[PDB]
């Protein structure tokens, strides 16, 4: 029964998931001045041409758009990664106000929202096996600032009215995730974990330096979703983000100067 409230929020997670106080926990504050520029980092290979979405689902914490990951259709290569990573699903973390919502911060700067494209390493067979390996997952974090509208996001926004409550799902085919990327693929990378329970420490994080712009009307329909299920008292799905965690014995690396 974890959530983002007062009595089950991220401050209560360690009592049911003691790994929450682990070494490689996410998110963290990306200090751009201590981030070490690594010239040995290859450019990110974002191959989303043959991406095949299936369904968008409200799971009571966010909304996931699920992709067909039984083949190499939308993969992420290069960068700090060794091998191939299949795109399985993506989700957003947003806040009740435009000055908060992102899980990662850039010099303590909180963005309005953060997009998380979750991938799993193909050399482990499926997602359930990849989460149990330190190099099993790779999430492509992308910040969202409130400005001009993002066209490629409009299909996701218009379908949120059909998945208002927890447990609701709807067909979501032929969505291109390439429309959610910024112009530049400069990134920071560091070893981390899932930012939600079970908080498994298995994620290679890739956080793009450049954010994407979305309109206030686009993010205002994120905030119309509900944590609760149908027929229950309404609790708006806002502030579904985990605050930063101690970096501890970790060095964040950059692909740019
Ligand atoms: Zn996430």
């Amino acid at each position: 029964h974890w959530g983002y409230g007062k009595h089950n929020g991220p401050e209560h997670w360690h009592k049911d998931f003691p790994i929450a106080k682990g070494e490689r926990q996410s998110p963290v504050d990306i200090d751009t001045h201590t981030a070490k520029y690594d010239p040995s980092l290859k450019p990110l290979s974002v191959s989303y041409d043959q991406a095949t979405s299936l369904r968008i689902l409200n799971n009571g914490h966010a909304f996931n758009v699920e992709f067909d990951d039984s083949q190499d259709k939308a993969v992420l290569k290069g960068g700090p990664l060794d091998g191939t990573y299949r795109l399985i699903q993506f989700h957003f973390h947003w806040g009740s106000l435009d000055g908060q919502g992102s899980e990662h911060t850039v010099d303590k700067k909180k963005y309005a929202a953060e997009l998380h494209l979750v991938h799993w390493n193909t050399k482990y067979g499926d997602f359930g096996k990849a989460v149990q390996q330190p190099d099993g997952l790779a999430v492509l974090g992308i910040f969202l600032k409130v400005g001009s509208a993002k066209p490629g996001l409009q299909k996701v926004v218009d379908v949120l009215d059909s998945i208002k409550t927890k447990g609701k799902s709807a067909d979501f085919t032929n969505f291109d995730p390439r429309g959610l990327l910024p112009e530049s693929l400069d990134y920071w990378t560091y070893p981390g974990s899932l930012t939600t329970p079970p908080l498994l420490e298995c994620v290679t994080w890739i956080v793009l330096k450049e954010p994407i712009s979305v309109s206030s009307e686009q993010v205002l329909k994120f905030r119309k979703l509900n944590f609760n299920g149908e027929g229950e008292p309404e609790e708006l799905m806002v502030d579904n983000w985990r605050p930063a965690q101690p970096l501890k014995n970790r060095q964040i690396k950059a692909s740019f100067k």
